[PDB]
């Protein structure tokens, strides 16, 4: 049954006449009658008297009672929703390399809103977009530039990786003035690492023999293992700058690997989301290259 | 909040996809998407997944529960006009320990209502609350006192568990006049299911049997396979028959609650009375 008609019937009783419901609802007296007749025709029963003060019939008393029940439900739901939104964390898919460099400043902005919470899911660039598409996150950092259906994209800047190692490690694999890339132990970030898979492209020509690999599945532990000579690795220039400045590591190579990054968020008129987006863009501007 | 849009979101979930809602509602696929977009802009959150099967987000669960509440009201109203008994299915989450002790008397009451059905779901504590939140059950017996969004809570009383074993089993694990709790085989209802204040230091490995039914769990203790924590209601006959003894004068007490949708529902009110009355008759204060 049409709940607007139920409301119309209720207004008639609460206000006492058809004209009273008309003025209360800001609808014509004709509209009230149309709704009542429809509801009565839908039910198969006469529901209310056309006299004044208006009295509900036996069947009509049912719908009036029902209408007040639905009115109470609607009000309780609105209040319940308002409170749950506050409690529910905004969900983001992000990669470890963004989280370990330029992103943490976003935390400051969310903290100042007063009660907001974040849920970060750590995913590589490719996997990140699927979480957005399916709706499991409201925003996502991704290498993919084309917008997924329902979402808008903003460019954040470019992430640069450097091939770094400790000076001692490099010298250990210098022979005849040329570096033996294949023999040099390398750091890998996970058992699935796309970067470390293609880390010799344009450094070695033919088929590569077997490598010496250590795996450290945290951005900071990964950097520490390189920092400490366990292997060379591809490290975000943000992370490498202090080690290079302190002379703990050196550049093995003037050839960076560049990855443009984007922010994708569901299109919704949410000021919460708008604020989060601005915070992300602003953080990436400060910690990525133009 | 537009009530038509709530129906559409619910249809997406019930039918499993946006296309399913399209066919179910006789509206274009574009209309389904437009209605969701509008509803999402009103809330400020994504409400349902764009995958199949469609799942409500955390925010979406609020609206889905609300939509199912409205469906229940509509059904009770239709039943009142009809001049015939309602025949409304009531879906409940319950724990095995309640179902096997104090709950069954509810069956008599529900049966007497004419036409109505029960769908009981036996669920662990965590999933039980999730079902309530998203609207997959309208009521639940639970150890959780804090109300899930959209629900009201009623205290039912306290469930007492006793640590029991057969005399022969206890004697078998007496060592120098002291019982070796860690070495004694124990019963468990599942792989996710007890020595706190029974052992001080580090616990070694245990020997565990798993029996995933309340009565077989009890039967295994009764028959010496292991000790276990058993509801005093279940244990009383075994204790009276001398089949088991108390390993411990300290019971473990668990307060119980009834959580129900906040709704002016005559079915829900009636079910609550039946549940509360059963708990009054078979649980401790
Ligand atoms: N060899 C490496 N440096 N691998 C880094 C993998 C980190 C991954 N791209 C992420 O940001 O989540």
């Amino acid at each position: 049954m049409n709940p607007i008609q139920l409301d119309t019937l209720l207004s008639i009783i609460d206000e006492g006449s058809f004209e009273g419901a008309s003025l209360a609802l800001s609808i014509s007296p004709s509209a009230v009658s149309q709704r009542v007749k429809a509801l009565e025709h839908h039910v198969g029963r006469v529901l209310v008297s056309r006299t004044q003060p208006a009295k509900a019939t036996e069947a009509g008393e049912v719908l009036v009672q029902a209408a007040r029940k639905m009115v109470l439900l609607q009000a309780e739901t609105k209040a319940q929703l308002s409170g749950r939104l506050a409690e529910i964390p905004l969900t983001i898919a992000i990669n470890a390399d963004s989280l370990s460099t330029w992103f943490p400043p976003v935390f400051n902005e969310v903290a100042s809103w007063g009660g907001a919470t974040l849920t970060l899911r750590l995913e590589d660039e490719a996997h990140t977009l699927s979480l957005l598409r399916r709706g499991d996150v409201l925003g996502a950092v991704t290498r993919e530039a084309n917008p997924v259906a329902g979402c808008e994209v903003v460019e954040l800047g470019t992430m640069r990786h450097l091939a770094i190692a400790t000076p001692s490690l490099r010298d250990a694999y210098m022979v005849d003035g040329k570096l033996d890339w294949a023999a040099m132990p390398v750091l890998r970030f996970g058992p699935k690492d796309v970067l470390q898979d293609r880390d010799l492209d344009g450094r070695v020509d033919g088929p590569v023999g077997r490598r010496r690999v250590s795996i450290v599945p945290s951005a900071e532990g990964f950097g520490e293992a390189i920092r400490r000579g366990l292997g060379w690795g591809l490290l975000p220039e943000t992370q490498a700058a202090p080690m290079l400045k302190a002379g703990e590591v050196i550049l093995l190579d003037e050839i960076p690997i560049d990855t443009p990054m984007y922010w994708q968020r569901w299109r919704l008129e949410s000021r919460s989301l708008a604020r989060l987006t601005d915070a992300v863009v602003d953080a990436a501007i400060e910690g990525l290259r133009p």
